[PDB]
């Protein structure tokens, strides 16, 4: 028993990581078969980033000004090129450390652990949730620029996130492994608003199933709700509407703890309500958004 | 910018474990070098661990009843000796990815990255800090024991933990790379009174720098403090008292913010006396003590 904002072991993608420069810049590259991916901004300077046209940028660069380090070895680009936001830098040598991989796009409220890198090196793991409004709230210093976000399914890693940028409001902005950035977001020094954000309310009631599993269940109560009246509360209180799609993929957490999805549902309308009253669940005094129904299960059943 | 509860990269750690099998028991072992270290209850049986004599159970034991998989390859058992609460099994192989590694004790207070495994697979990895009372509030279930706690200093991994049991209360006790537990606990299935605990003042210290640091500064607040002060609201409130040892410690991150030690104490004190009011420090609605002076500095430094 015990309940931890898990990541993945992060074994099979730190050896995929590899330094790049290009100019002065300094960033990390995802080393996978014969192709480094990292952030097309690798090609600016801290001056073009206020409005960067990176086609002109890009075409001023050869193969021989990106500079790829695999640890303390010099990797020979062959080629490069720009798919959306991220270059593709073709290498003479395939990464004998490729671990079986994919290249996913995630949902949002979906999560995923994050290898943070400095320099090619990394720094540590942290799992996080894509927030509804497509950011993610990290921990990203400079130079930690194209560290990637990543699941894994027994050998196969999913990666799903490149990271690129801090928005003024201090959250982070990146794309999928194509390039695409998630959210409206683009590789630009510029404004840019985040839309509202809310509450991942699946992932607040999959965390309460925790919750129970693990002992702590002074917030059951002896009440009901429908879907409708659960939602004017998820309204009230900025959390996504809950969906059918919702309470069936809760399915298992609710066979296992023979607590009703709609029953949970009201123990979590008394809690946005009246609050924790001091108290604390899974040692946490806000209700916790960061674990899908999938982690709870994962985390509760111990898949390896 | 950013601040997240990070654990080290896992992979130096994911490349020495192993599964061990003894009779009906399966477990984790740590391959280090030619030798497999293991929680010695891997000998018993449910039914011996209510009063275990390991000595005997021991005895009856050969090399070829000690079942070590790395992966999918067997390794054969030339040696076997128990040191205090750890068997240390000897293979005729060294293991070719042994990174740089120590073992240390860590004190109360110190954080670490736990491995969690199952079968000698790796599941996941989280940070932890040892409990003032030499508990750990983990997340292991049958099977889990064997997973590591460690920290990384640039390519040296100091092994810090090993997992043993959880109390009925619901927390971890584990050992000592050499056996040795942690606390009180003994390899029993008894009634084990887990000290009273406290919550690390310096970590909370540290953790309302690294908030400062990163933006959240509502706390903040025009009044001091004394240590001698400050200490009896500790005592109050079951926080650890704070020596100059710990204010020496908080240097570093007083220089950079500039905020006094006894300043940012008055905030806490505050904190204490009223509360959060609702407010949120770091995405967390309570006080953090699982960040050490030393993990806020290199997280805020972006240390590899
Ligand atoms: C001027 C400029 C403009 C863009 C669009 C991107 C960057 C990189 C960046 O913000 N990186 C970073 N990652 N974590 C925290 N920080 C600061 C820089
Ligand atoms: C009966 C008995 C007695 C002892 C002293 C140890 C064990 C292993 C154990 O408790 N392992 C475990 N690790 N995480 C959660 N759990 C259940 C079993």
């Amino acid at each position: 028993s015990g309940f931890r904002k898990m990541a993945f072991p992060s074994g099979k993608v730190e050896g995929c990581m590899v330094q790049v420069t290009c100019g002065t810049t300094t960033l990390n590259g995802l080393w996978l078969d014969d192709v480094v991916y990292c952030p097309r901004h690798v090609i600016c300077t801290s001056e073009d980033m206020l409005n960067p046209n990176y086609e002109d940028l890009l075409i001023r660069k050869s193969n021989h000004n990106f500079l790829v380090q695999a640890g303390n070895v010099q990797l020979r680009v062959i080629g490069h090129s720009m798919q959306n936001c991220v270059l593709k830098l073709k290498v003479d040598t395939a990464n004998p450390k490729t671990p079986k991989y994919k290249f996913v796009r995630i949902q949002p409220g979906q999560t995923f652990s994050v290898l943070a890198c400095y320099n090619g090196s990394p720094s540590g793991v942290y799992q996080c949730a894509m927030r509804p409004n497509f950011t993610i709230k990290g921990s990203f210093l400079n130079g930690s620029c194209g560290s990637v976000g990543f699941n894994i399914d027994y050998d196969c890693v999913s990666f799903c996130y490149m990271h690129h940028m801090e928005l003024p409001t201090g959250v982070h902005a990146g794309t999928d492994l194509e390039g695409n950035f998630y959210g409206p977001f683009v590789d630009r020094q510029t404004a840019q608003a985040a839309g509202t954000d809310t509450t991942i309310t699946v992932n607040v009631l999959a965390w309460l199933y925790a919750a129970v599993i693990n002992g702590d269940r002074w917030f059951l109560n002896r009440f009901t709700t429908t879907l409708n009246d659960f939602n004017l509360v998820a309204m009230k209180y900025n959390y996504e509407p809950l969906t059918q799609d919702h309470v069936d993929i809760l399915g298992p957490l609710s066979a296992q703890t023979g607590i009703a999805v709609l029953d949970m549902c009201a123990s979590l309308k008394e809690l946005l309500q009246n609050g924790m009253n001091g108290r604390t669940i899974l040692g946490s005094a806000l209700l916790e958004d960061e674990f899908t129904p999938f982690d709870v299960v994962r985390q509760c059943s111990g898949v390896t």
